[PDB]
């Protein structure tokens, strides 16, 4: 779970922020926002941030459609197969 | 599940508001947030009170750096460990 955190976090930074030297807010950025995802913060008006409703519209720019869809892979993995892979691994 | 909570509920409210006098809205604010947490209630942009999405930008001082860290434990503790230990319980 922690690596497909970080298989997600990474890309998303990449594309979302390009123009960033390098600076430890960067180790905190891929690792922040897909973490918090694990427990239900879905960060709706941050997904698609070129959509009128989106609280980062500055963000908006070349690739940053890519990201919805590195999302929804994300929660699919993390929430529908590996939380519930650990429920039943509890159970069991 | 409810000392999880204090354990987490009074180091945040001593990081965060660290200029409290005795009062009765400190037996709420230190069980108030963190059981709201326990139903998937982030609190998403009151996290790393001195970051720039924050909606808490007051609350910025010494140790606050301290809280995302702790709430990160706390959850992980929560959701994925005391939750489905639950789950668990109730199928056996
Ligand atoms: C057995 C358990 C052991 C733990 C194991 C896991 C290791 C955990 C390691 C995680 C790496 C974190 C490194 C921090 C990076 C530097 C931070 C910094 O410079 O300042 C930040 C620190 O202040 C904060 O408030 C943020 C602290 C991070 C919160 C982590 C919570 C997410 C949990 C993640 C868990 C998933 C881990 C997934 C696998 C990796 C503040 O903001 P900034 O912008 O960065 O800098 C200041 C600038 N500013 C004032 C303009 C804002
Ligand atoms: C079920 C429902 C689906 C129905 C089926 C038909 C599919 C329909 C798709 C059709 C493809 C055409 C869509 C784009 C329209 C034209 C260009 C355009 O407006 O681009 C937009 C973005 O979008 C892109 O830049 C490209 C998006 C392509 C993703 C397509 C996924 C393929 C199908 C599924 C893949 C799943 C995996 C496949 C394996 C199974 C530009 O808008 P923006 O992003 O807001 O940025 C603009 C602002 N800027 C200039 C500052 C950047
Ligand atoms: C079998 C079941 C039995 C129950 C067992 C558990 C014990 C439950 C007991 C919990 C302790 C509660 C102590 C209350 C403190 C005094 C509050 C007060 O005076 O006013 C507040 C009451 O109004 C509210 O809005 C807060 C009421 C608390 C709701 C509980 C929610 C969290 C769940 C809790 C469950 C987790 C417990 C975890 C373990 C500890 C309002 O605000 P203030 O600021 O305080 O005062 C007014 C000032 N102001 C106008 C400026 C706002
Ligand atoms: C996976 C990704 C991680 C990569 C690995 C490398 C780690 C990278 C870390 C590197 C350390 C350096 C980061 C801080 C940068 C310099 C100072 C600074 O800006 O401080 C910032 C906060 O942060 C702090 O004050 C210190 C944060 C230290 C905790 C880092 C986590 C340790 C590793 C993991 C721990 C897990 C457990 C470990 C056991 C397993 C100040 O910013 P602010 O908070 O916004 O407040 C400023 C405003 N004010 C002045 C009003 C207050
Ligand atoms: C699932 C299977 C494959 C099916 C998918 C079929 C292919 C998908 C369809 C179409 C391909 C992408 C093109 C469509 C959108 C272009 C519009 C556009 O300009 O968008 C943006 C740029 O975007 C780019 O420049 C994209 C460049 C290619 C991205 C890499 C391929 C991603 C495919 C991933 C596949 C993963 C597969 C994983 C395998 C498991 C916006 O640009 P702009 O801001 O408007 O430009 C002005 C900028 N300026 C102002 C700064 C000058
Ligand atoms: C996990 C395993 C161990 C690894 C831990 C790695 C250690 C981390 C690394 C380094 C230590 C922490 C300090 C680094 C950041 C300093 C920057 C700074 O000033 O930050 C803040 C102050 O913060 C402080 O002054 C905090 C001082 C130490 C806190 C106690 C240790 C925390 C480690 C807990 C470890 C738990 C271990 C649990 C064990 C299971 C911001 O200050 P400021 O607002 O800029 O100042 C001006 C204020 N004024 C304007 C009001 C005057
Ligand atoms: C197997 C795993 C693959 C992913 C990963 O773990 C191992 O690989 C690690 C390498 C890390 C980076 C190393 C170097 C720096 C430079 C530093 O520069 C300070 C500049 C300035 C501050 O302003 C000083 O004054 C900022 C941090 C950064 C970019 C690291 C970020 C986290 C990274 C990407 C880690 C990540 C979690
Ligand atoms: C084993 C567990 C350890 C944690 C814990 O349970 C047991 O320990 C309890 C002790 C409680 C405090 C006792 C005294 C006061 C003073 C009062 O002062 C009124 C001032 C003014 C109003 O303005 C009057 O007019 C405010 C409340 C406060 C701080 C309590 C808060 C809750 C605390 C921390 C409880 C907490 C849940
Ligand atoms: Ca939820």
């Amino acid at each position: 779970m922690a690596l497909v955190l970080l298989s997600f976090g990474v890309p998303r930074k990449a594309i979302l922020y390009p123009h960033e030297e390098p600076s430890w807010s960067l180790a905190k950025d891929i690792v922040f926002h897909p973490y918090w995802m694990i427990f239900g913060e879905v960060y709706a008006y941050e997904i698609d941030v070129c959509a009128n409703d989106s609280t980062l519209p500055t963000i908006c720019g070349p690739g940053t459609w890519l990201t919805p869809f590195l999302q929804a892979v994300y929660l699919f993995v993390q929430y529908i197969i590996m939380v519930n892979l650990l429920i039943a691994f509890f159970n069991n």
